[PDB]
């Protein structure tokens, strides 16, 4: 009657793929699921950073509503904003991607600093890489995703990008990293 599986979690739009070796892009629409998300000021991205993280993790740590204790971690991913003077305006705000089982069902914001907002109607490119990373490479990363969609029609709004990672990776800790341009 009713035909579902184990593999589904985001279902999105991904108009194509194909980049180059080690930054490699996606073009997608963004699912428009209910997120965990946490925006710092006054701090720069380094501290607003390892604030926003006690914020993130205080949540699925069991600083919830629903007092759920199962402290789940997919990437985490928070959006930086680079001037073109090279540097970054001082406002972070940290998207956490919450699991599919729970964008069913999240539990509530228990803290006033999270909140559950979802995000949709906008288009993103998401270069996903392998290797150690290091803060300079999600830099280096956006410069090469920018080179890369060089001599397209894509353009991006205040620049922005997201670093995505499970944890601010200092050497062995960020294998698996994401970087999303937002096109205009």
């Amino acid at each position: 009657n009713s035909l579902f599986g184990s593999v589904e979690t985001w279902p999105w739009q991904v108009l194509s793929t194909g980049g180059k070796e080690d930054v490699s892009y996606e073009e997608r629409a963004c699912e428009g699921g209910k997120f965990a998300t946490v925006e710092v000021t006054d701090k720069p991205v380094d501290e607003a950073l390892r604030e926003a993280m006690p914020k993130i993790m205080k949540y699925v740590g069991g600083t919830n509503d629903k007092g759920v204790g199962m402290g789940m971690t997919v990437p985490v991913s928070f959006a930086v904003f680079p001037n073109e003077d090279g540097s970054l305006q001082k406002k972070l705000k940290v998207w956490f991607r919450i699991p599919n089982q729970f964008q069913g069902s999240p539990p509530a914001p228990s803290d006033e600093s999270v909140k559950i907002e979802e995000r949709e109607g906008i288009t993103v490119y998401s270069t996903q890489f392998g290797g150690y990373a290091k803060e300079a490479d999600y830099v280096a990363h956006a410069t090469q995703l920018r080179t890369t969609l060089e001599g397209t029609p894509a353009t991006y709004q205040g620049d922005v990008y997201y670093c995505a990672g499970y944890d601010p990776p200092m050497k062995p800790y960020g294998r698996r990293n994401e970087v999303w341009l937002v096109k205009a």
